[PDB]
């Protein structure tokens, strides 16, 4: 089996660029991270910041979680992300998404030894 960690940096971590290459970026990453298998997820999130920097989120401020848990953190400084949301097009499996690019600060559950992100809440 996949380990939750394991399965947050691929879902969710791409250091290889800075930003979102272009509007293409979304389709092509949610395909080949596995993430259109099964369905076409709806919504998710890509990091573009280094994997030391993600897991120190892990010590930074703690939040509630969206579901009521108390296992969340907030970046203090803002990151690079890539939102990828499904679109009207999207016909399973031929799954089609926007792309956009942002700087916010990300929350994620962290969970485990050594303590690390399994699971991407929210940016604000
Ligand atoms: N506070 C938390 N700690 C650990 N896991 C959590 C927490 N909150 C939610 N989760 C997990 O998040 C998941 C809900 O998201 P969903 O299954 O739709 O996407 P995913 O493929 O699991 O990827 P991601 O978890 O990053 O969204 C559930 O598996 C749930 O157990």
């Amino acid at each position: 089996k996949e380990t939750a960690a394991a399965k947050f940096e691929r879902q969710h971590m791409d250091s290889s660029t800075s930003a979102a290459s272009s509007s293409n970026y979304c389709n092509q990453m949610m395909k080949s991270r596995n993430l259109t298998k099964d369905r076409c997820k709806p919504v998710n999130t890509f990091v573009h910041e280094s994997l030391a920097d993600v897991q120190a989120v892990c010590s930074q401020k703690n939040v509630a979680c969206k579901n009521g848990q108390t296992n969340c953190y907030q970046s203090y400084s803002t990151m690079s992300i890539t939102d990828c949301r499904e679109t009207g097009s999207s016909k399973y499996p031929n799954c089609a998404y926007k792309t956009t690019q942002a700087n916010k600060h990300i929350i994620v559950a962290c969970e485990g030894n050594p303590y690390v992100p399994v699971h991407f809440d929210a940016s604000v």
